[PDB]
């Protein structure tokens, strides 16, 4: 992977028109031709200019030093090749399309000569017709589907090259940008192929494009413990996401949600992490260790939760 | 609109609903369980 | 002008469904108008935030600010609920006592 | 509300939700209002040995 | 085997399975062989008082 | 004769990723003779064009 690896009168009559539909498919060419050169442009144009100069700018500096350091340095030639990659996928979608535009307008440009010459008689234009008829119907759903598909591809846009996505629940790296597929790589770089068409219809998430992503923590005290410990648990919360500020923003909250039977109380602990969730590995990381924090704030306090107690009765 | 707060004004009201189950003394209970023991 | 016209209704025939599509979402966004940027919206239970509306999408973030673009195609088939836009809301809080509880 | 796009409604909690009537056109809806009075039941269990 | 209206599939069984690329058209496929070398997960849980 | 044995075993190998072309060549050709019987009727114009 890319991703995540280890009768001169009838004579004339003939030349001027061959002259205009040539014209014709001039026009046409013309036209073809800008709306491709925008639809490239446009994609990346306005979407990651700035990620090319902050490539620049880091590679620059590469360059004048040699005149956690090794993390950052990775980090700058792995950023380097995610804009290399994503700027030769969209090269290559346009040139597909390019492809399937060109083979129709070259198609279409012969019919049209063969008709307006007069060359083409009345049976020919029957038999042509059917055959347009015929594969309206054969190739109606291709056409709609790739149509579909660079609607998704380079209009609406939900993810780019590199970014960790989710769909279906499912958290996955995008490795590739197809017109009919989009590959991706799931968490044990299972890789997928999953068709666009389908894809055009989910509620895609992109972590990669997410401000700083929050977290949950849940857990359960007794119904009896009291209403100071559960004071003195938030401030020791408190005072450890203070002191780890690198990892945590200060605002917290700390939610009492249910009380069941008279024996449990269900809390929730809402937090802000200082990044959003590309590096999956990272953000377990951090929680891991507010999990364990938890853990050792509840012992200090002496925070339990027990059992229901059983009556029993007993008989001989 | 805004959750955080609502969430704060509940978790207010379940914390009073707590205490005033502790200062009325209510309570659950389990059904009581008959063991008859053959030794 | 009959080749032109003979042309536009075979790409009808081909393409209208995709601007069915299209033509769907834009009176989704204008007319029915069930939010706007910055209301918390809750569809199929996910309570998100508004975050940008287009004509083809709607960018929402989730509660831990996942960023999530759902098609209009889509949501125009949901039932959609708008906290901005409601009144003062209510709550439950839902608990059990022993039987014998006077 | 009322409208020719979608009906609006409040739930238990009054959050306000648009509903396409291009939906709720195809979907079974009673309604309370126009019902004679309305019947209830209590489920419970006891002893089997209870007389 | 590959043809063009139906794919073969053995399942870990090794069953004959026929599927008709029409619904395959319509599904996520994963294919392992393609794939980068793979990782795994143990889940395990422990006692709250192991220190 | 294991080198034989092999070779054999290769040949077959290879050849059963390609089982779907072979298919659509007989699709393509069976379209391409009706179209070829088409043009010969058109060309040499014995058929008509009530027909
Ligand atoms: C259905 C008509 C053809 C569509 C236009 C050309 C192909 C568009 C790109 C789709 C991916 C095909 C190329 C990569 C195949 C591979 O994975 O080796
Ligand atoms: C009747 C349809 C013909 C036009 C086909 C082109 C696609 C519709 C117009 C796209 C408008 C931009 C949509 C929002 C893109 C975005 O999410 O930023
Ligand atoms: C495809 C055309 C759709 C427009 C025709 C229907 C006119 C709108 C129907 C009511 C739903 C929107 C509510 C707007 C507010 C109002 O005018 O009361
Ligand atoms: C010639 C038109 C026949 C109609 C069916 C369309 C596909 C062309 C025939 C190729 C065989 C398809 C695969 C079937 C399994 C097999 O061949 O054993």
């Amino acid at each position: 992977s890319r991703f995540g690896e280890p009768q001169t009168r009838k004579i004339l009559e003939f030349v001027t028109w061959t002259i205009v539909t040539v014209l014709i498919g001039a026009f046409l060419w013309l036209v073809k031709t800008t709306l491709l050169k925008i639809l490239a442009s446009s994609f990346h144009l306005n979407r990651f200019f700035d990620r090319i100069q902050e490539s620049v700018f880091h590679h620059s500096v590469l360059q004048t030093l040699a005149g956690a350091f090794a993390k950052w340095v990775v980090k700058v030639y792995n950023d380097q090749a995610a804009l290399k990659h994503a700027l030769n996928d969209n090269k290559t979608a346009v040139k597909q399309l390019n492809k399937l535009v060109t083979a129709i307008l070259i198609v279409m440009m012969i019919v049209i000569w063969l008709i307006v010459t007069g060359i083409a008689t009345t049976k020919l234009i029957v038999l042509l017709s059917s055959q347009l008829v015929v594969a309206a119907f054969i190739f109606g759903n291709t056409c709609k589907t790739i149509f579909e598909a660079i609607i998704f591809v380079f209009v609406m846009h939900p993810f780019d090259v590199g970014d960790r996505c989710v769909i279906d629940g499912n958290k996955m790296l995008v490795e590739e940008m197809n017109i009919l597929t989009t590959v991706f790589l799931k968490w044990d770089k299972e890789k997928v192929y999953y068709p666009n068409s389908i894809l055009c219809t989910k509620a895609i998430g992109n972590f990669f494009r997410s401000p700083d992503q929050g977290d949950v923590l849940e857990f359960s005290v007794d119904f009896t413990t009291p209403v100071l410990k559960i004071g003195d648990l938030k401030d020791r919360i408190k005072m450890y996401l203070e002191q780890n500020l690198n990892f945590w923003h200060p605002q917290h909250n700390m939610v009492v949600k249910e009380i069941e039977n008279v024996n449990k109380i269900k809390m929730a602990l809402f937090v802000n992490h200082t990044i959003n969730f590309q590096d999956f590995a990272e953000k377990n990381r951090r929680r891991s260790e507010l999990v364990l924090e938890l853990k050792k704030i509840f012992e200090e306090l002496d925070i339990k939760y027990n059992l229901l107690p059983q009556e029993i009765s007993i008989r001989n």
